[PDB]
């Protein structure tokens, strides 16, 4: 299981917040035991090291309590899942449009699955930290941020009130993948 990442970060400051709802899509360009999850993580998951350093992990999205994750069937953090339901319901697959919402205001992450709402979402949770759109998938799988921008349209419209994660661009994918 890889991960791959934006460099965009969300989240909480004192400054001028017109937008506090950040919206992308992520396409599924081919699926084939497998793993495919997308959501958010948050900074505050990162492994500290010496000197005060902290680091992105790579590791699956919900496999621990600072990232937030769907798979078509569940939500999952903290390495549990959680039953949610939609429209014609499956594990994620190729050609699939995940809509993945953050609203930093409730708090609350909410989904959409081509178009249609997830019925089940995360709330109660907190929002230490600045917040990242992040993938995980198992070996072969292809898939693509559309973060808004002039090369990653989204699908869909974003919810009244969400803004496309683009905007937040103070543009790079980073990839972590398994050595051995
Ligand atoms: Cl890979």
């Amino acid at each position: 299981v890889s991960s791959m990442r934006p460099n965009i970060f969300l989240g909480v400051s004192e400054g001028s917040a017109q937008y506090k709802k950040w919206y992308y899509e992520l396409m599924v360009d081919h699926t084939e035991a497998t793993h495919l999850r997308v959501g958010w993580a948050s900074t505050e998951g990162y492994s500290p090291y010496p000197g005060g350093g902290e680091e992105w992990g790579g590791n699956g999205v919900g496999d621990d309590l600072f990232s937030y994750g769907f798979d078509g069937l569940h939500l999952w953090s903290g390495c549990i899942a959680r039953t949610v339901s939609s429209p014609n319901q499956h594990l994620l697959r190729t050609d699939d449009v995940i809509s993945c919402c953050l609203d930093l205001s409730a708090p609350s992450i909410s989904f959409r699955i081509n178009g249609q709402p997830v019925q089940g979402m995360f709330e109660n949770f907190n929002i230490d930290g600045l917040f990242f759109p992040v993938v995980s998938f198992s070996a072969g799988i292809k898939v693509r941020f559309l973060l808004g921008g002039r090369h990653g349209e989204f699908k869909f419209l974003p919810p009244p009130g969400y803004a496309a994660c683009y905007e937040a661009v103070l543009l790079k994918v980073e990839h972590s993948r398994e050595y051995k």
